[PDB]
């Protein structure tokens, strides 16, 4: 249980360190690009858009770590648990047990 917790914790911060990584790459992006819409003359309400669009792709890259995040908590908590007479639907959960 040792070592195998041991990968899942390394593992699980893994896939932790990618979302913060990814996450800070996208919000210089936006800063880079709402750089350059204030450098030429823009509409506010354009500037907005672009911060609402912007905000909205780091939402998405944040989710798609959170399920990551969770199917391997799922993971784990399913195997430690794990007892004869237990049933497992998912399929893809089970072939990764």
């Amino acid at each position: 249980l040792s070592t195998l917790e041991a990968e899942m914790a390394v593992e699980k911060k893994a896939v932790e360190d990618q979302r913060d990584a990814d996450l800070e790459a996208r919000a210089q992006k936006l800063e880079a690009d709402l750089a350059e819409l204030e450098a030429e003359g823009a509409k506010s309400d354009v500037r907005r858009k672009v911060r609402d669009s912007g905000e909205r792709e780091m939402r998405q890259l944040r989710d798609r770590a959170q399920r990551e995040l969770d199917r391997l908590d799922e993971i784990w908590n399913t195997f430690t648990k794990l007892a004869p007479k237990q049933l497992i639907v998912d399929e893809v959960l089970y072939r990764e047990l």
